[PDB]
């Protein structure tokens, strides 16, 4: 309520088992979602919604790496996708209003800003209703119950599991950054998600790896995510405004002006792959300690 909740720092023991790490990682993800509930329902704060959306993304990536040892039931995965879409739609409209539209310097953009704010507030109300619905509360309860049941069934230490995942994710990131080509949406998106997956996994198994080696690895990853995410916000804005033009034909002139400005920003300032390649060419897989 009122205050935004950021993901709690998870410091796992070096000698900790997989049966101890799995409920600690997923529990941290569920807490990150739960502690933002009230503020997303009652308020309109963008950071509280941002933190809840990130929490859902962190949970989905955690279930993806744990999929081999503990596969999540398909019914829960459908509800996680529903929750991600509901909070995601509200987040997309908030990014457009606070970050994508203000960087646009023809005079009819004031009424467009009022229309976008109206949609963003309505999407926040729609997200609030999704959280108050029994579908959400049942999902959080069923996920927690499944987490605790599957936890003692896992074999080996956390260090043995993390090294296999970290080797695959570093291999996946470097491969996608090399296969990456200019003006290709599919390759740029694959690199951005490999950057997110790698950042989350290293934050989950934080107390298992070297303090100064991971800090430099996370810095190079966060910089790559910031660059590819900047170009991604521009293409999402163009998609959201084109959808708004079809539903609201009255503000179409103001929409097309904003769409024209953003389409040019995509061509004039594309995702600087050369700076990304130079930022990731030196990176070595973080070693256990
Ligand atoms: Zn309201």
């Amino acid at each position: 309520g009122h205050a935004p909740f950021r993901a709690q720092a998870l410091a796992l023991d070096a000698d900790a088992a997989l049966s101890e790490a799995f409920p600690a990682i997923l529990g941290n993800c569920l807490e990150h979602i739960q502690r933002n509930e009230v503020a997303v329902i009652e308020g309109h704060d963008p950071e509280t919604l941002h933190q809840m959306r990130v929490g859902v993304r962190r949970l989905r990536s955690a279930l993806k790496l744990f999929d081999a040892v503990a596969p999540c039931p398909p019914a829960l995965q459908d509800d996680i996708s529903w929750l991600g879409t509901e909070l995601g739609a509200a987040r997309d409209w908030d990014v457009l209003l606070a970050s994508t539209l203000p960087r646009i310097d023809a005079n009819g953009l004031l009424e467009l800003n009022a229309l976008v704010q109206k949609i963003a507030q309505a999407k926040r109300h729609a997200a609030a209703q999704a959280l108050l619905s029994p579908r959400y509360t049942r999902l959080m309860l069923t996920l927690g119950a499944w987490m605790l049941e599957t936890a003692p069934l896992l074999d080996g230490s956390a260090a043995h599991f993390s090294r296999q995942i970290m080797q695959h994710l570093h291999k996946s990131l470097l491969k996608r950054a090399a296969r990456m080509q200019d003006d290709d949406a599919a390759s740029a998106h694959r690199t951005r998600i490999a950057t997110k997956r790698g950042r989350y996994a290293l934050e989950f198994f934080h107390g298992l790896y070297r303090s100064k080696s991971t800090r430099a690895y996370l810095k190079a990853l966060a910089a790559t995510q910031e660059e590819l995410g900047r170009h991604n916000d521009l293409v999402v804005a163009g998609r959201l405004l084109q959808e708004l033009a079809q539903q609201q034909p009255q503000a179409a002139e103001a929409v097309q002006f904003a769409r024209g400005y953003l389409l040019a920003q995509q061509a004039m300032r594309p995702a600087d792959l050369d700076a990304i390649r130079a930022g990731l060419h030196a990176l070595r897989a973080p070693q256990l300690r």
